[PDB]
């Protein structure tokens, strides 16, 4: 069973934790990776019900289980705040353009 399902992608809590930790470290270090410079700010204009406060940052979570190191980021993202709190898991999958929908 999946803890988070992003379209057809299946993620376990452990997967989320690993991705989050990588993203947060880069954030602390004032560093970014990839052509789209992740991690980057995330604006909650869609109003997802995140129980944690902003600012929020987004970092790619890969279907493969590997930690994002540049290259194609896919459609899935983990969202964390300034305090390294998990805000949620979201995806471009099933959303128009560059918009997002929440992973279930
Ligand atoms: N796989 C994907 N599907 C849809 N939009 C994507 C994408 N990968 C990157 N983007 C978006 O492409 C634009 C450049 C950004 O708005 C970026 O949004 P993101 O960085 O929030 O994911
Ligand atoms: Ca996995």
């Amino acid at each position: 069973a999946c803890d988070y399902t992003c379209g057809s992608n299946c993620y376990s809590s452990s997967d989320v934790s690993t991705a989050q930790a990588a993203g947060y470290k880069l954030h602390e270090d004032g560093e970014t990776v990839g052509s789209n410079s992740y991690p980057h700010k995330y604006n909650n204009w869609e109003g997802f019900d995140f129980s944690v406060s902003s600012p929020y940052y987004e970092w790619p979570i890969l279907s493969s289980g590997d930690v994002y190191s540049g290259g194609s980021p896919g459609a899935d993202r983990v969202v964390f705040n300034e305090n390294n709190q998990l805000a949620g898991v979201i995806t471009h999958t099933g959303a128009s353009g560059n918009n997002f929908v929440e992973c279930t």
